[PDB]
């Protein structure tokens, strides 16, 4: 085996993806091989397409999902209103392990936070975790709340005994304003803080990403991560 | 002793104080005597008063603070900014057991979400809840996301054995689009919902919130709160 993170957030809407792109692309410039999986996409209709920002962002090419379904809704209520079940919980630990190699950074990218369903039945990414022994990068916010949901994520992966590899903040906003520096501060107080990524960044080219990726994580860390 | 309810959310901003009323006045019109307690508020310099807009709503007489910080951030920093300190945990359950009173209902409502620090050192609402032998009263929201946030809130409550007394959809949209509706049936297996607030309920005059407050509720679960 190599090294499978999974990247979680305290909600939808935090710059998972966008963490994801960031960390594959300063792998990639430290030489690590990535691969990046997203089991399940919601919101196919209007576009949405996690594994395409990454390619975008990041050059990442082993992109492997499992299933789309065109509502933008939580992968559950999306399946049940496509008619369809979720996959199952084997074929997406397998389809993970199998990307899973030496050398591979493989990061597995969720649907919103940590409990939501993921495979039939009611399994999440956490279950996901526990099978493949992955450790957690949680995908933070600064803003009002990010505390409360940061130690309520941080202890449901504790209860299961899913390490935390640390977390990134999503989005950095500029200029800061009183509480997200504040709740800079505190998020560091109890957990590595491994990254704020400037709000913003999505929209970069694969340039200008690669450059803020550079920079955004401690390189010893990165390069340590496989 | 009497009944008392920690008041909770999945985060900040989801409905409690309005859930705290809301309640209280169900229960009031149930005969029932009822407290509202809220230990650390913050936010004053911008005229926050939870407090005080539980007794505009419903009418609550019976209202202890505590600790009153003027910015409008976490507790913690807050205090930090005014150069202040927090309360201490006993500072907070002190003010919770006075109010304590055979036949009444105590509601308690928290500063944020269930896991913000109230108390050094990291002292939460789940703690005085342990301390106070409350139930806890879960305010939630109907918008994407609330099913992760709620069963993390509930999963941190059964952490410590601290019993989940029902859900609280804070603010229910009306009409419900897809995923309110699909999130109100999920919550609805997820744990017992015990009302769903009307949008905008904060509106209502005294009249109106009354009326609005004694539907919300079950009449025989309000009642059954406190013997
Ligand atoms: N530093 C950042 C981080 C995020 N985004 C933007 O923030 C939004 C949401 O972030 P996303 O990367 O989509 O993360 P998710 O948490 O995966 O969203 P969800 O799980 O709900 O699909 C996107 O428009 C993304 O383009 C940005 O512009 N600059
Ligand atoms: N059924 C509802 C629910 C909420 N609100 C409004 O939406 C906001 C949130 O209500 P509040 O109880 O203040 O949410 P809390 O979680 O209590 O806010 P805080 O985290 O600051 O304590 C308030 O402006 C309130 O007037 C409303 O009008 N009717
Ligand atoms: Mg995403
Ligand atoms: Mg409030």
């Amino acid at each position: 085996g190599g090294t499978i993170l999974v990247v979680t957030g305290t909600g939808t809407g935090v710059g998972k993806t966008v963490v994801c792109a960031a960390l594959a692309s300063a792998a990639r410039q430290a030489g690590i091989d990535v691969a990046v999986c997203k089991p399940v996409q919601t919101g196919t209709a209007r576009g949405d397409d996690d594994l395409a920002e990454v390619g975008r962002l990041a050059g990442v090419t082993q992109l492997a999902g499992l299933a789309r379904y065109p509502q933008p809704m939580a992968p559950a209520a999306a399946a049940e209103h496509a008619g369809m079940a979720l996959p199952a919980r084997d074929q997406i630990v397998r389809l993970i392990a199998d990307l899973d190699r030496p050398g591979r950074l493989t990061l597995v990218e969720g649907a919103g936070g940590l409990l939501v369903e993921l495979a039939e039945p009611g399994v999440t990414l956490r279950d996901v975790a526990v099978d493949v022994a992955a450790a957690a990068l949680v995908v933070v916010t600064a803003d009002l709340g990010t505390l409360n949901h940061t130690k309520l994520t941080l202890e449901a992966l504790a209860a299961q005994q899913v390490s935390c590899a640390g977390l990134v903040i999503g989005s950095w906003p500029d200029p800061p304003g009183l509480v997200a520096a504040s709740n800079r501060s505190a998020l560091a107080r109890i957990a590595m803080v491994r990254a704020a990524l400037p709000a913003g960044a999505a929209s970069l080219d694969a340039g200008d990403f690669a450059a803020m990726s550079a920079a955004a994580f401690d390189r010893n860390w990165v390069a340590g991560l496989v």
